[PDB]
Parts: structure tokens; C-alpha cells; sequence
């Protein structure tokens, strides 16, 4: 059986698995394949914010600006676009960039059409909210599950391919055993997340200094193709429990180690909603994301109606990526964002 | 250190003289802290092998009651004898082919002194008795011995321990390897070193279970047995309730799933067993008594099936101020010499005679 690791990052054990190599899954799911090219991504979440309906035009106009700057040397090779309502009430639409290296997002950033548009006063008087959060995983800190194996959403999208059938999943603890770094690294968490420029009370211009192996899941759900039963079966039968289940991680973050918490639908240029939806969601830890997975109810529910519909699902698309990352890979910046936006809840203040 | 030790400061699992240097891994960094304490058994390098003898008495109609609860009394009065089991109880419960049993377990404290009293006269003589045969109650001897490394036992309750926590030295103090799956496993000695891997096939050696009368099962090697119970007895009325309106019907559902669908899942045997006193009276005790292909089968289905995961939601939630409530497993796994499978007189579905093969 082919394994989740890719070969060039298979290497000599000092941490082992859970189960024994004659371990067979339950069900074919499928990663995200890359070479030794592919060494550190980044993955760059760049949002506007908004709380009033006659800000809705200008917001749009802004996240049209952000799309348009894509199109611009050493863009981002893959993007989508979300939007959701935090429990502030306000609206966010969020621009998602994946990057096959570290210094093309930084040639990126701070060329001139771009920096400018960032730094610029505009921001501080358009009325809106703007963050970015942006995070960089080496090949060897994230991990790929997909249940299909056709055009691979988010971080799979500027990937190489996809793989055979792998052995590691269908079992709590296979997410870890996927991340190449696990064969030798606990991936724990230490340091603090915490505010080094400005102060989240006051608006303005705000940076969260990220701390060592905090951890990002991107989990989404694609029912575009789906056809009447199917697309009853995930919004009529899953959905309810993973909304319940996303309302707790968004209204009781701090309580089992969750900074953030976001239940975004996927946009068009013009702001129509599309049948795809995602779950971004930070966390202080691996482990306590691995905690919570394993022991809420909500979660648990879904996963055991997905262990019984499985075989049966044709057109439904669901998958995940996972990412920790150095204190240095990590960049949250806010403009004018409300305290409880993202980074800025748990945030300590200087 | 601190007055409440945390992450690598907590107890471990495993006992002092058992450690080793690992060569299989935790799941979790050594920060890991568990949301509740649990409590483990605890013995010195005097334990080095235990015998759990389940002994059995089976009928089927009515009127044989009074011949079943005499020839349990009798087994009993066995336990009075030299050499007898350091702690025991007594467990009534139908199977899924209508049939009644009555088990009796003992706990030795060692191998050699369950040996001399299974070879003793008066018990030896008792058993190889052509009476038996003729008694018209089925017999039998589930009788399997784990070493030390071998066995694992969790508590969420400090003081005393039932099953083989009985016959150990005492209990630990909070212990870092629980609350989360796998913990089990890691809870073992050898799987410091060991992947307590299943190899070998459950195999009729004497007799034939269709035909009836004596039959004898070989165990392989890495069965894996798991005790797991509820106490509620003195418990007050609200834990009660929670544990016979809120926990039981799931637990119901899901041993009985295990029993009507073992093969489909590696559950060789699954009793869902209710405690009674000598007289043959209900007490508010109960256990699971299950025997699975793996422990890795077990891990599978407990971390899976939504009647297991139902009802660990449920402890998670209450775990806080559970005060009364007794809950706690203990489980195990032997060698393929350390097992032995006797059966006189029971119907073919009858422990594991059910899914041995023939000839
Ligand atoms: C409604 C959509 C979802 C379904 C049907 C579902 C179901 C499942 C299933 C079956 C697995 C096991 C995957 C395997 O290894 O084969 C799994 C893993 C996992 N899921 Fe979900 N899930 C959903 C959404 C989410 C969301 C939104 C999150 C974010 C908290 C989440 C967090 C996790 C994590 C952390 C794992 C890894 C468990 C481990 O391997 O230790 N899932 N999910
Ligand atoms: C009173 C009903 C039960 C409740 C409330 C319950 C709840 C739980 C809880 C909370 C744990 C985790 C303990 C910890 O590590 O902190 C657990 C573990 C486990 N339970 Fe149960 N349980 C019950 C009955 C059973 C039964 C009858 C079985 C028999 C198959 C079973 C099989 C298992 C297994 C194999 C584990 C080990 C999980 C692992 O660490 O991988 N449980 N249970």
C-alpha cells in the first residue's frame, strides 16, 4: 500500500505509528502528491471586513482589487473566495492565495502595486476592516485527505498530483502519522500568541505574533455536482451536526484551545454564493485540535454517518489540509478589524 | 515537585519496575495532560502472572434453576480449599440463543497455585466426573493467564477495586496515559516494545461442538480480553438514573450488537453480565466480558461504533462531578499457552466454540 509521506520525505523513524504496517483502511482515501521542488508553501488568508449592508459595494470592490493584484508577477498559483457572518454580525470576505514558495509571496507582497494598496491611509478611512493571515508550512508540516481524486481543492490545488490509494487514515492519530515531520517530531506547542504592534481596543493597525506549532485545518464540503438525494444527504442530514459543531468551536474557542473558528461559504467574483464551503479554523495546538476531533459529539457524529455512506457517494467532495508552523512562519495583520476578529481574541496584549 | 504534578511529572500507567526503554511510541507529546483523573492497579515485581478462571454453569429451562444456583454454590465452596482464588464474583446472564448462565470468576494471584487447585482432588475430581455429563447443565472453563506486562486497568474511582485490580497491591495516583484512543494500548508494559500483534487461529483440539459433551478450544496467540463495568449500587438516585436512563440502553444496544455481530467485527465472545449473590439475587453491578480476534479489533470497534462512542461522549460530559458512579475496565492479552477453552454440555454458540474451526 502506497503511503501518505511522499518518498522523498520518508526517512529513519524516531516516532512511530499507532497501528501496525499491516494496518488496512476501511475506505480508499487519497493526499495530495508533490516533489522535492515543492519545499515550503504559502498560504495567504486576506480578508475584508464589513458590518453595515451600504458597505457591501465597497467591500466587494476591495476583495475585486485583491483578485485583480493575482493576476500580477509572482502571484499566487491557486485562490478561492469566501464569505461569512462572525458572531460580531459582521461580514467577512475572504481571499484565499496558495504559493509555491516563500519568496515568491514576498516578492509578491512587497512590490509596489501591492505594498502600496496595503500601507496606504485609505485603509485607515475606507470604512472597512482589512486582515491578513498568512502562513508558511514546510512539505514536512502538512498533511492532505481527500475523499476523491479530481481537482484537488485548496492547498492540493498547487500540488503535483494526487496519490494511489494510502494506507494511514480511518483511525484517530492517522492525521499526525501523515505529516512527514511526525516521523521524528511531536510537533508540540510553545510560546504564546501575542500582540507586537498596536492594541486590538483601539483599532487601527494591529500584529499578532503567531507562536511555534500553532495549526490550521482547512475542512471542506463540495456538494456543487450533487444531484437531489446526495444533495439532501449532506445539507439535510450532515450539515445540521457540523453546524452545531462549527458554532461551538466559533462560540467556545478558548475552551478547548481553538483562536478562531470560521464556517465560510465560497463566492464568485460577484459575491454569488457556490455550492462549496469550508471550516478555517486555528488552533493553539495539534493535539487539542486532535482532542477535539476525537471526543465532541458533533464531529463524532458525522464521522461515523461518513463511515456508513461512504461506498455510496458519488458526487459529494469532502477533504482536509492541516499545517503547523514555526513562530516566523507566521503573519497576522489587522486594519481596523473588531477585538474578537481571528488573532485578536486570544491575542495577549503588550 | 509541585503539590499537583502535570504533563511528564504525572504517574505513569505503567508500573516502576516495568518500565523500559521504549521502542514503540505514545501517541501524545509527554506535556500531555488528561481533562480528568483516572486510576490504574498497582503491583510490585511479585505479580508477575495472574490467572482469571471464569467459571460457568449453563440451562435453558425453568426448572433447572435450583441444580444450576447448587452446582454454582459448590464451585464456590471450591474457592474455600487451599490454593484458592484471592478474590472472586458471581455473574448472571441469557445469551442470544436463550440460554442461561451463571459465571463464576477467580483471580489468582499467581500460575502455580491456580494450577494446584485445578489439579487438586476435590476440584479435579469434580470436574472430570462423568456426572457432569449427565447433570443435564452445561459447563465451562474460560481460564486464560496474562503476564504483568499483559494486562492493563483503568478507574475512574480510587477505592476498592474490582476484578483483577482486587488481587493487585493498591491503586496509583493520577496517572498521564488516558482520555484519548489509544491510551489503552499504551496502558500495556510490552507496548513499550511489543505491537501485541494477533497470529494463529481459534482451533477445536478435542471433541466436537455439534455432537455436545466435552469440548476443548486452543486459543491463539494475542486474544485480547476486556472486562468492562458499571457499579452503581450505592450510588444516589440522580447518578442512578444517569447511568440506567441516560448510559444503559446504549450500552445495551451496543453489547448487543457485539453479540449478534462478532464475526463481522473480531468479537470471538460477547457477554453482557449482570452480578448476583450466591442466592442467585440481582446486584447493581454489571460488566462486559468480551473476547476479541485483537486488541486492535477492540481499539477499532470502541473508537468507531456510534454505541461506544455515544456513551464516552457522555462520561466526558459528567466526568467532572461523577462522585458515586463506578466505572472502570481492565484488559488483556496471553499467549496462545497461556489460554484454555473447556466446554461440557453447552450449545454450539456457547464462548468460543462459536467461532473455532472443526476437526
Ligand atoms: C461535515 C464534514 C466532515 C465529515 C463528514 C468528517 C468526517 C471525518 C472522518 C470520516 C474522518 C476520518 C478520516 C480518515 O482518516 O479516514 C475525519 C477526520 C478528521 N476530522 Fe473530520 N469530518 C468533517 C469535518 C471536519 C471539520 C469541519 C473539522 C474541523 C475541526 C474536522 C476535523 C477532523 C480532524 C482533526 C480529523 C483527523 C482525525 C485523526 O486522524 O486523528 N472534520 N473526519
Ligand atoms: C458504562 C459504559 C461505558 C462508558 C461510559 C465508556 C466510556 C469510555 C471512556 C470515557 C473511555 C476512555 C477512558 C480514558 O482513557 O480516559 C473508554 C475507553 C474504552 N472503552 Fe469504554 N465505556 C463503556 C463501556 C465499554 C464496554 C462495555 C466496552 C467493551 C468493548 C468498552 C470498550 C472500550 C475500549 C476498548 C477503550 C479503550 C480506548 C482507547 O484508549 O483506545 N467500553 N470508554
Amino acid at each position: 500500500m502506497e503511503s501518505a509521506i511522499g518518498e522523498h520525505l520518508q526517512c529513519p523513524r524516531t516516532l512511530t505509528r499507532r497501528v501496525p504496517d499491516t494496518y488496512t483502511p476501511p475506505f480508499p482515501m487519497w493526499v495530495g502528491r508533490a516533489d522535492d521542488a515543492l519545499q515550503q508553501v504559502v498560504m495567504g488568508y486576506l480578508g475584508v471586513q464589513f458590518r453595515d449592508e451600504d458597505q457591501r459595494p465597497a467591500a466587494l470592490q476591495a476583495m475585486r482589487d485583491i483578485v485583480a493584484g493575482f493576476d500580477l508577477p509572482d502571484g499566487p498559483a491557486h485562490h478561492d473566495l469566501t464569505h461569512h457572518i462572525d458572531n460580531q454580525g459582521y461580514e467577512n470576505l475572504i481571499v484565499v492565495g496558495y504559493w509555491k514558495d516563500v519568496s515568491s509571496q514576498h516578492r509578491w507582497s512587497t512590490s509596489t502595486p501591492i505594498a502600496s494598496w496595503w500601507e496606504s491611509e485609505d485603509r485607515l478611512s475606507d470604512g472597512l476592516g482589512f486582515f491578513r493571515e498568512i502562513v508558511a508550512p514546510r512539505a514536512e508540516q502538512f498533511e492532505t485527505l481527500y475523499a476523491f481524486q479530481e481537482d484537488l481543492p485548496g492547498v492540493g490545488a498547487v500540488m503535483d498530483g494526487i496519490s494511489g490509494e494510502i494506507n494511514e487514515h480511518g483511525y484517530w492519530g492517522s492525521m499526525r502519522e501523515r505529516f512527514p515531520i511526525s516521523q521524528t517530531d511531536w510537533m508540540q506547542a510553545s510560546g504564546e500568541l501575542r500582540v507586537i504592534a498596536g492594541d486590538p481596543a483601539v483599532g487601527g493597525r494591529v500584529v499578532v505574533r503567531g507562536h511555534d506549532n500553532i495549526a490550521l485545518i482547512r475542512s471542506g464540503q463540495d456538494w456543487a455536482d450533487a444531484e437531489a438525494d446526495e444533495r439532501s444527504l449532506y445539507l439535510d442530514e450532515i450539515l445540521p451536526t457540523l453546524q452545531s459543531g462549527m458554532d461551538f468551536l466559533r462560540d467556545n474557542g478558548p475552551a478547548v484551545g481553538c483562536y478562531s473558528n470560521r464556517f465560510v461559504r465560497n463566492i464568485d467574483i460577484d459575491g454569488n454564493f457556490l455550492d462549496l464551503s469550508y471550516n478555517i479554523g486555528h488552533w493553539a495546538s495539534l493535539d487539542q485540535l486532535e482532542r477535539w476531533s476525537e471526543s465532541h459529539p458533533t464531529h463524532l457524529r458525522i464521522f461515523t454517518t461518513f463511515f456508513r455512506v461512504a461506498a455510496g457517494l458519488s458526487k459529494l467532495r469532502l477533504y482536509h489540509e492541516v499545517s503547523v508552523f514555526d513562530a516566523a512562519d507566521q503573519l497576522y495583520e489587522y486594519i481596523n478589524c473588531h477585538p474578537g476578529t481571528g488573532m485578536l481574541r486570544d491575542a495577549v496584549t503588550i
